[PDB]
């Protein structure tokens, strides 16, 4: 329910990321940029949020994914830690799919869950704050990939992480 028009929040972006000027695309750069030290900025983890956070309702958006390893995306609670090295786990307030070692995974803790979904090109993220779910679909055939069940009780932001050079995420279109 309700396609949303998202832009990456440049006050959150870790200084090693390269954002697109239209605030849709993100990759990892070779060096930290000299960005201003905003309190909301991830100073260590390779993360950026969208500027829009959701308190209720059902929302969906699409993410164009690179073929090469080194990305994760989904949603984060607003209280996700910004300063210091924070584990990438549901307990630390991130719910995401990742591509690592040529395999797709739901980032569950304490063990990640391997998916057998085959090659991904674009992924729909559906957030339902009434039901308490974030779900991922392959856009081709809208095949269900994975749903995290969470009793979300703070604002939820779209989350992107790129931890290797040579891959990318882009909010589509």
């Amino acid at each position: 329910e309700e396609k949303v028009e998202l832009t990456l929040d440049p006050d959150t972006a870790n200084p090693r990321l390269i954002l697109s000027l239209d605030l849709k695309g993100v990759r990892l750069g070779e060096r930290a940029q000299d960005l201003p030290n905003h309190p909301c900025r991830f100073d260590t983890n390779t993360r950026v949020l969208a500027s829009c956070g959701f308190s209720s309702g059902r929302h969906h958006w699409e993410v164009e994914v690179g073929s090469k390893d080194g990305w994760a995306f989904g949603v984060a609670r607003e209280s996700v830690r910004r300063k210091g090295l924070t584990p990438f786990t549901p307990e630390e307030g991130v719910w995401a799919l990742q591509l690592n070692g040529g395999q797709y995974w739901a980032v569950t803790s304490p063990e990640r869950s391997p998916l057998s979904c085959g090659h991904l090109s674009r992924v729909r993220v559906a957030l339902d704050l009434e039901v308490g779910a974030v779900s991922f679909y392959a856009v081709e055939d809208m095949r269900h990939l994975y749903t995290f069940r969470v009793n979300f009780q703070e604002r939820v932001f779209p989350l992107f992480s790129v931890c290797s050079t040579g891959t990318y995420l882009r909010i589509w279109p």
